[PDB]
């Protein structure tokens, strides 16, 4: 069977924390789970390369997509096929928010590139950890464009996105994610 | 302004040889020339990425395209804007032949990705050094693959017969260079 879930938001919005808490909840229920992330879940070398260089947004998107293409084929789809709940800390929506809304790349192009890269794989639910940039643990204008881009995406796909106030305490956010997830188990 | 030229063909077809000859030939005529290549002209580290074992053909193309996007923006468009003859040893047609005909990726997707990557930039002429596939001898680059790529290049040449100049790669180096030069004479000046 398999269940594909993602977490999205600005750096320091609590994604890795909530990813780790969601995996733990699922383990306590006896459900096999796989935790993964972008960038680097497909091509670790893309992550390291982008850490130290800044490229055109078009080149950056394409590297993020090459990583994503390997990630879907070698990690995510095999995980789903084995019946795992696969949780990715960032997925396509990260490219849409950062390279699209942030850097100005056209979204329909981004999605056409993604179409083969992802084999059209979409998560069943996406938890958006929403907060202002100055509440996170370029320039500020960029991060505002990203944050608002995420909320734009969420608004267009209310079936898939769950928007959470990421400034709330950690345990409270975790329980909110759990409540949304329950109807899709066991 | 400026003139955009490319060379294409299989591994081992002589395109580096002819690209370098042409660059020197044009520079001897007092013409400003920028000699470049793919992969690596945009993002030199992509050659490392491309070597990754068991790469999906989709990721493989996406890596070529990342390099190409950076290459066009940072090297080719500024060279052409300064009035240079820019010569690229491989460009987008390499992807169409290798990733499209070779690996089997759908051509329209390849082109849609390319459209932003290249910003629509096409060479004025492309010199295809047509080499028999057995003479060519990434992963899976055996005979069946090279046959597909070789024929792929020939189909691309037929689809765009004004852009592509197809040359017999087995001819002596000086004969091919002379043929390339003759095709260029009407554009230069
Ligand atoms: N017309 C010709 N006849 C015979 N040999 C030739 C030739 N032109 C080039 N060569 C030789 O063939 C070999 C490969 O040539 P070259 O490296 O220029 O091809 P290419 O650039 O298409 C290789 P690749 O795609 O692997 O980078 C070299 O040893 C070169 O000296
Ligand atoms: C996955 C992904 C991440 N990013 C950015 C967001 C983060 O700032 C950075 C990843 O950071 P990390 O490797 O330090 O987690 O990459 C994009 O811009 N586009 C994408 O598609
Ligand atoms: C530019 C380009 C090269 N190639 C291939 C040709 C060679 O086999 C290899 C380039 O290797 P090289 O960097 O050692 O010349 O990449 C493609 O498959 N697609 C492309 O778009
Ligand atoms: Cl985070
Ligand atoms: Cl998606
Ligand atoms: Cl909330
Ligand atoms: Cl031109
Ligand atoms: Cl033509
Ligand atoms: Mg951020
Ligand atoms: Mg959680
Ligand atoms: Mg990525
Ligand atoms: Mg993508
Ligand atoms: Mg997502
Ligand atoms: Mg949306
Ligand atoms: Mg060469
Ligand atoms: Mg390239
Ligand atoms: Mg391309
Ligand atoms: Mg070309
Ligand atoms: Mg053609």
């Amino acid at each position: 069977p398999g269940l594909f879930l993602t977490l999205e938001g600005l750096d320091g919005s609590g994604k890795t924390t909530q990813a780790r808490r969601l995996a733990a909840f699922l383990e306590a229920q006896g459900r096999p789970v796989l935790l993964t992330r972008e960038p680097g879940g497909g091509l670790p070398e893309v992550r390291s390369l982008l850490l130290t260089q800044e490229l055109s947004p078009e080149a950056e998107y394409l590297l993020f997509s090459a990583d994503r293409a390997e990630h879907v084929r070698k990690v995510i789809l095999p995980g789903l096929a084995a019946g795992k709940v696969v949780i990715s800390d960032r997925y396509l929506d990260s490219s849409l928010a950062y390279q699209g809304y942030g850097r100005g790349l056209p979204l329909p192009w981004l999605r056409e590139v993604a179409r083969e890269a992802t084999r059209g794989l979409k998560p069943r639910l996406t938890f958006l950890l929403d907060l202002p940039p100055e509440a996170a643990l370029l320039g500020l204008e960029f991060f505002r464009r990203v944050r608002e881009g995420y909320l734009a995406l969420a608004r267009a796909e209310p079936g898939r996105f769950v928007v959470l106030d990421a400034t709330l305490p950690e345990e409270e956010i975790a329980r909110a994610i759990q409540a949304h997830l329950r109807p899709l188990l066991p």
